């Protein structure tokens, strides 16, 4: 899916975690979709 509700949904995803708000939809992009950056930010971010 090509709408803009896909990277509405996918950002509010990164709120369910804990992340910024402008600068986490571009991570968020970056790194991947969801499920895969959750994978990586958990090996991430020790303490």
């Amino acid at each position: 899916a090509l709408v803009d509700e896909v990277k509405d949904m996918e950002i509010a995803r990164l709120m369910s975690l804990g992340l910024s708000i402008e600068e986490a939809t571009e991570f968020y992009e970056n790194d991947v979709t969801y499920e895969r950056y959750l994978e990586i930010l958990k090996s991430k971010q020790k303490e």
